[PDB]
């Protein structure tokens, strides 16, 4: 029964903080850059993630200032930020109080191979559906999450709501302005990124949700290994070897270095047998060597691999009504407003 | 597998093999019992029995593109050193691929690797006795004054590719898969190197690095032997260099141009003292060597050669140094000129006295 009041600042809304109250402190995470906490609201009894990082006091914190430009129902919200003082004097740390949610992909998709079973191709379809509105979302702000792994995507196991996290190597990539090639995380990062390309799109986190596509279908990550040439190798053992062109799009410094000459593995024996031919479809207009050609987000969602989630009959197994899949905004339809024919079906929103 | 028949009922694979070194005076090798005891992205290792001398033999088999000679190959047949994996003798055949070549090297089998040894430690809560930590690294620092001299850089240093006899306490290094003549003005790709051990002007992503990226994994795996886990672990090179930033400090401007002069927003931490890194008692001579081979500034880092005369080998030199088991270390002073080339006058510390008394 031991209550902490700070005074803390909405994340969405006017810069007029309130006083908060919270109990139940106890460590769900430590990531390299900081601690992850849980905690109870005194007034509500909601259950909160606080998440805290050391803070430069001078700069200002990258990641806070996108997750307040943020709200949408698949990226988990700011409810509020404070500022707190402890271990070295001097040493200031910035809070980042997030909504709690309880699951990850990660731990989802662990469970189910531990138990030899894949999972079920609905869960695949609500997922990965959620996370490609969470990129279409992001991305029409010109901005790139740069870590999308199933460790940063959150789950509601009964309402079957994803929601995107860890915005802290995130980043507005504006055309001409170079960006570091060493964030994301080893089975997931675009080809380009491991050529080492300081020039590439957002189409670097589509790449990732194809990994993660793959992963969800295989029960193991699809492009393993230790070093880049190892992945590399593992990429080239199923998309072929690119072409000279194809390498230009990724890394265009990389053309003189060379690589085994293998032909394309059929994505059809990629996957085991009775995979869904869209799900397989879906992969290979995500993990493609050329980043333009590469499916949006917004153009995933309306992919026919989705269309089950639209069929107005659809339920969750445990009984339940499919959480918001439809509630679009004209910010997340601007990469293509005419998808919104295929996105919102005629059941939706009436 | 050219030609296979049976004897007593055990099957025998003979094939026609090219010698290692010497002329190609081709060589007719019979073997059995042939069993997996490796894998990698494009590599499977067998162990094998040659049938006549019984003795076990190892055969890396890798896909052979019908453009180019193996670079694997080439270094490979270069190389005599008592630190260095023997090639025996290659060979050419079919193989998983009908109408794809086959290279298989055939090495001299090495039963353990410093992986499985530091692992069966970690396991266990125990750490490898110090006495062998400066005889895998020390032969491991001889191994690197050796190719390096060829100016040949490893570019996978890693516990998994660190051969070891666990009686003899002889370290081989294998896998020249990843290995390069590096020649200054030439570019080299930044995405080879296992994750844990990649050196920091890698993960910036250099193409201009040295040699000295094989020390740096050194410095890795001598820091690992010693606190008994990765010393710069993370699933992205973010997660790795805070990690690397959480020891060494934040890099200055100028150690960050000495890196990738290309490459912004890290944490301004300052250094941890490297004796507040490893458990009490560890030896300050083994943690002043690791401080003096994990540096930003690539020139910063001890050569090899400079590492095996590092004080943290000193017992090594003792003349009354054995192993644990009674037996006495392997060969630790059999120094050539072409090791030596780097800096000759270290051999005044490298060679003891007692190694130089007559014969
Ligand atoms: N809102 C939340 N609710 C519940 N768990 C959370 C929440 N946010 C984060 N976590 C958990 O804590 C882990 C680490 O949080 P994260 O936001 O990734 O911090 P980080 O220290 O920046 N990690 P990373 O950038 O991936 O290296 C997540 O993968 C979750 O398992
Ligand atoms: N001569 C040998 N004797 C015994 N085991 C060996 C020998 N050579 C290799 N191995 C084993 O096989 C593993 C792989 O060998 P390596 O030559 O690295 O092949 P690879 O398939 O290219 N692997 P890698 O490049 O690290 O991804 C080593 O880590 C050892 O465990
Ligand atoms: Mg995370
Ligand atoms: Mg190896």
């Amino acid at each position: 029964s031991k209550v902490t009041t700070v005074v803390a600042t909405p994340g969405q809304g006017p810069d007029r903080p309130q006083e908060v109250s919270y109990t139940d402190t106890k460590v769900i995470g430590n990531g390299s850059f900081g601690v992850v906490y849980q905690a109870k609201l005194c007034d509500s009894g909601e259950l909160v993630a606080i998440k805290k990082v050391l803070q430069d006091k001078r700069f200002k914190n990258r990641e806070l200032q996108i997750m307040r430009k943020l709200d949408h129902c698949n990226i988990v919200r700011l409810r509020y930020f404070f500022y707190s003082s402890g271990e070295k004097k001097d040493e200031v740390y910035l809070n980042l109080v997030l909504d709690y949610v309880p699951e990850t992909v990660y731990r989802v998709a662990r469970h189910y191979s531990r138990a030899k079973q894949t999972l079920p191709v609905i869960y695949v379809k609500l997922y990965m559906y959620q996370l490609f509105r969470s990129l279409a979302y992001i991305h029409s702000f010109g901005i790139c999450h740069r870590d999308i792994k199933p460790q940063n995507l959150l789950l509601d196991p009964d309402t079957a709501v994803l929601k995107l996290c860890d915005f802290g190597s995130a980043k507005q990539l504006v055309r001409g302005e170079p960006n570091v090639s060493y964030i994301c995380s080893r089975y997931y990062r675009a080809p380009e990124l491991i050529f080492g390309a300081t020039d590439y799109t957002s189409s670097i986190d589509v790449w990732s949700a194809g990994c993660v596509l793959a992963e969800l279908l295989l029960g193991q990550p699809i492009f393993p290994g230790d070093s880049g040439v190892d992945q590399l190798v593992e990429i080239i053992k199923v998309l072929g070897t690119p072409t000279r062109e194809q390498i230009r799009e990724m890394n265009p410094n990389y053309t003189e270095f060379k690589f085994p000459q293998i032909k394309a593995h059929p994505w059809t024996k990629v996957f085991r047998p009775r995979t869904p031919p869209e799900a397989i479809a879906l992969c290979s207009r995500l993990l493609e060597y050329t980043p333009t050609a590469r499916l949006t987000p917004l153009e995933a969602c309306a992919h026919s691999f989705f269309d089950e989630l639209r069929d107005p009959n659809v339920k969750l197994p445990n009984g339940r009504d499919t959480p918001a899949l439809f509630n679009f905004t004209t910010q997340e339809l601007s990469s293509n407003p005419p998808l919104a024919t295929i996105l919102i079906p005629p059941h939706a929103r009436i």
